[PDB]
Order: C-alpha cells, then sequence, then structure tokens
C-alpha cells in the first residue's frame, strides 16, 4: 500500500503534521480507528509524543471520545497515563473536564494520579468542581482524591465550585466533608466567593449544610 494508518510509504511513524504536529497515532485517536491505533502501537509507534499543544494520543482519543483506541492506549503499558499538555492538563483532568465519565474511570482503575495537577495546581477534582461534574467528583473522591487541595490561588476545589455556582457538586465536596474555612490567596472563604458571584443556594449551603452537629 502507498499509505497504511495515515504512514506515507516507508515514512517514520513519528513524523509530526506542520499544522498541528500530529503523528498518525493521534490522528487514529481522533478519527477512532482501533484497527490503526493498534498496528502503530504494534508497530512501536511512540504513544507519548506531543502535538502543537502537548497532546499525546491519550488526550486526543479522550476528546474525540474514542473508546476504542482509548482503551489500546490505556492497555499500552509505555502510555504515560498522566502526560501532560504545555498547560499541565492530562488525560484524567481532560475526562472530568469534558464529562466523559466512561474514560475518567478507567484511567482511574488504571491507575492514573489522581491527585495530579495542571500549571495553575488544580486537580481533577478542582476541575470536575469548575464544571459541576458531580459524577467525576464521586469517583474521584472514592479513589484518593485530596478533597482539599490548594492550587497556586489557594483555591480548593470547594471554592472552585462556589466560585463557578456548581450547585451539586459543592454539595458532594460537603458530604465529604470537604474543608469550608480554607480560604484562597485573597483570604476568602468559598461563602464569600460565592456571595461576591452571586450564587446564593451555595452561601446557603455553606452556611447550614451537613454542619457539626450544628446544621
Amino acid at each position: 500500500a502507498v499509505i497504511s494508518d495515515f504512514i506515507y510509504q516507508g515514512a517514520s511513524l513519528h513524523n509530526q503534521t506542520d499544522r498541528t504536529g500530529e503523528t498518525a497515532l493521534h490522528l487514529a485517536a481522533r478519527y477512532s480507528r482501533s484497527d490503526a491505533a493498534k498496528r502503530l502501537l504494534e508497530a512501536s509507534a511512540d504513544a507519548n509524543i506531543q502535538d502543537n499543544m502537548g497532546r499525546t494520543p491519550l488526550h486526543a482519543a479522550v476528546s474525540a471520545d474514542a473508546q476504542g483506541v482509548f482503551q489500546i492506549l490505556i492497555r499500552n503499558r509505555a502510555t504515560d497515563l498522566d502526560a501532560r499538555m504545555h498547560d499541565g492538563t492530562t488525560p484524567l483532568i481532560l475526562a472530568a473536564r469534558l464529562a466523559v465519565e466512561g474514560m475518567l474511570e478507567d484511567l482511574i482503575n488504571s491507575h492514573a494520579d489522581v491527585n495530579a495537577v495542571d500549571d495553575l495546581g488544580k486537580s481533577a477534582l478542582h476541575w470536575a468542581a469548575a464544571v459541576n461534574n458531580v459524577d467525576a467528583a464521586v469517583v474521584l473522591l472514592k479513589n484518593g482524591a485530596n478533597k482539599d487541595m490548594q492550587n497556586n490561588r489557594e483555591e480548593t476545589p470547594l471554592f472552585l465550585a462556589a466560585r463557578e455556582g456548581s450547585y451539586e457538586t459543592a454539595k458532594v465536596l460537603l458530604d465529604h466533608f470537604a474543608n469550608r474555612d480554607i480560604t484562597d490567596h485573597m483570604d476568602r472563604l468559598p461563602r464569600d466567593i460565592a456571595q461576591e458571584r452571586m450564587h446564593h443556594d451555595i452561601v446557603r449551603l455553606l452556611d447550614e449544610y451537613n454542619l457539626v452537629r450544628s446544621p
């Protein structure tokens, strides 16, 4: 064949497009071409080469919700499950943000680091809180996620849930007894940022919900 799995006759498996910096394996992920991805890996393609934004074929599979290629990639021992994009984003954080539930759990079960963080000190749980991804929050919390971890602005996931108006996820954090007293760098409590951004429902939750025999 003149071309096989995006690779032109006799070219390197690691060659990258000028436009996106993507390799054949990145493209197999985006097109959900399970067979191509399998053949490329058997030919020893590097599953951790980064495109122009630092994404590996695994970030690409998550972004394209390609379950087939995704499975193939996480089953491949050499795949860096915690690969970071140029802003520190990992496949897990990415899965939490896009709300691709099946992948988040599969990543965690494959031992992805639940407490890894992007360049802003944000963990997958911080993000699940920010986008109000309840299911991701529950699974991360059940799997060792640090509920009170502070990012670089000293914001906890709860702080972020308060900031963004993620009512349901702030509730999950409280059901897990997250510390609602930890403030950000401006000394604001999740309650203070919730009031400032007009999420009165969350302010109420913080003042009454699941308190110490005082709720």
